[PDB]
């Protein structure tokens, strides 16, 4: 269809894993909706992935307004040892009627999105080839999380060496911080305290 057709079919998808195939990509979030239970119909909900390799991101384009909304609960997943990024357009407007947000959570899905609060944390200090499902298994020994992001370089999909997160029990926050900081871990020692403590401005 149309690009204003589009703003509410389809998804951006950023962090994908290097040399994946639209083909792949399609498949994969194809089998997640099938699988999860998230479709409208028979069919596949996925009907084109558009790759842009150089930036690192894609839009998955959607046969209906309410699988992409569905679609948006699977920000996180795990894919090829990426934490999948998945937005919407910066374009998109809310359709009348029609809900803005997931009415579905995914089990085991890990958000990526954290947002500045108390508890809050920031890992620095970690060998910057590890991905993000390293990084997660290694967090996720204290308790399960609400919210992670592992920080990338837009150039090269190598980590920074620093990442976010969020536990879904506030208490685990502490536990975390006392096993973890000054792990040593390759030729680096891990820094881990609140994300408020040192953040710039």
């Amino acid at each position: 269809g149309s690009q204003m057709t589009r703003q509410a079919r389809h998804l951006y998808v950023g962090n994908i894993p290097f040399g994946i195939t639209e083909e792949a990509m399609m498949d994969f979030f194809n089998a997640q909706m099938r699988l999860g239970g998230l479709t409208q119909a028979p069919g596949n909900p996925v009907l084109a992935v558009q790759i842009n390799q150089d930036k690192n991101f894609a839009f998955l384009e959607f046969r209906s307004v309410d699988e992409t909304t569905q679609a948006m609960a699977f920000d996180g997943i795990i894919f090829q040892g990426q934490s999948l990024k998945i937005r919407r357009p910066h374009d998109y407007q809310p359709l009348p009627g029609m809900s803005e947000n997931p009415s579905v959570y995914v089990p085991g899905v890990v958000s990526t999105v954290v947002p500045d609060s108390a508890h809050k944390l920031f890992i620095g200090g970690l060998p910057n080839y590890l991905n993000d499902d390293q990084v997660k298994e290694l967090l996720t020994s204290f308790g399960p999380l609400k919210a992670f992001n592992l920080v990338k370089d837009s150039a090269t999909g190598l980590s920074k060496g620093y990442a976010f997160c969020e536990y879904v029990d506030i208490n685990v926050t502490d536990q975390a911080i006392a096993g973890l900081n000054g792990m040593q871990l390759g030729d680096k020692k891990l820094l881990v305290q609140r994300a408020s403590v040192g953040a710039k401005n």
